[PDB]
């Protein structure tokens, strides 16, 4: 119940043995009786071991043992500033939390707390970097982006979750200004193109849900076609096979190779009453016909000159619909 300074120092399950108020409290003397390196590396493990869910609970359990001899020498002072670590970095992934970046840039994260305890903190980031890099990628407004960003580096310099975190930071920025713009090949042609980048953090993409039409008629009308196959090949590697924005790319690249082979050929009619031909794939991708047929109406209209009245009528009609569709 009662160890000795050095059976203190070295239990392996400290959490297990010591994580109550009457542990610690039975312990006090003994406890003080460690010199500051010690301390500092069993509160740290103390601090490690302890389960999120029952931090709380441990909580009280160290406000439990608080005495009002306990001034800032003593274990107690320790343990406290390590709960103290790893309670405001695991409340970065708390779900009831709105705004962790608002934490990070209201100086919550104290220089001599993150420190004192550097060790203590990286072994709390362990395993949770790409987790919390995604959270402040998903939460941080782009003003604050690079803000945020200075104060991780400055107190986790050279570390694995400085680089993840912006990492995240990277490919949000760039799912905002190229992949949802007007030129969303840009995204896949930069220079920064990271596609581990884009699998670690795969989860931004779903801001581009419901929109994937939209990006695949943009990507068919502006990528060079040196690129498709690998804009193609770049989804494919970090969406599913079977998600939308894949299949919507590749039909609406076959759109477009339709349109240019079939209808600004010699049989444009073949184009219309094949069985490949869909309004509703003309309707979804079509901002690309001005484009694609801009000068051309009059060489198709002479290339459909001897069919029937009704098959002219509706052939015209529906691309007159189609172009209503477009500018929209």
């Amino acid at each position: 119940a009662t160890f000795t300074c050095d059976e203190l120092k070295g239990l392996e399950h400290p959490y297990e043995v010591l994580g109550n108020g009457d542990a610690l409290a039975e312990n006090r003397e003994e406890l003080n009786k460690l010199t500051n390196d010690a301390a500092l590396v069993l509160a740290s493990r103390l601090v490690l071991e302890c389960p999120v869910n029952e931090l709380k609970d441990f909580a009280h359990a160290i406000e439990a043992a608080r005495m009002p001899q306990d001034d800032s020498d003593t274990f107690h002072s320790f343990l406290f500033q390590a709960y103290q670590v790893k309670k405001r970095i695991i409340s970065l992934l708390d779900p009831r939390n709105i705004n962790p970046h608002s934490m990070i840039l209201e100086k919550e994260f104290d220089g001599e707390l993150f420190n004192n305890f550097n060790k203590l903190a990286i072994d709390v980031l362990t395993n949770n970097e790409v987790a919390i890099a995604l959270r402040l990628a998903e939460t941080t407004p782009a003003q604050d982006r690079s803000r945020v960003s200075q104060n991780i580096n400055n107190i986790f310099p050279q570390s694995l979750f400085a680089a993840k975190v912006g990492h995240a930071f990277a490919v949000r920025r760039d799912i905002e200004r190229l992949l949802l713009g007007d030129r969303p090949d840009q995204f896949f042609s930069s220079r920064e193109f990271k596609i581990d980048s884009c699998i670690e953090f795969a989860s931004l993409f779903n801001v581009i849900n419901d929109k994937e039409s939209s990006i695949a008629g943009k990507l068919a009308l502006r990528t060079p076609a040196e690129n498709r196959t690998d804009v193609v090949m770049k989804i494919k590697g970090f969406c599913a096979e079977d998600s939308e924005l894949a299949i919507k790319v590749q039909s609406a690249f076959a759109l477009r190779r339709d349109i240019e082979r079939n209808l600004l050929g010699d049989n444009p009619e073949q184009f219309f009453s094949s069985r490949d031909f869909s309004v509703d794939l003309c309707l979804e991708f079509a901002i690309l016909f001005p484009e694609l047929l801009k000068g051309h109406e009059q060489a198709i209209g002479e290339k459909l000159a001897k069919l029937d009245a009704k098959v002219r009528s509706d052939i015209s009609r529906k691309l007159e619909m189609i172009n209503g569709a477009a500018h929209e």
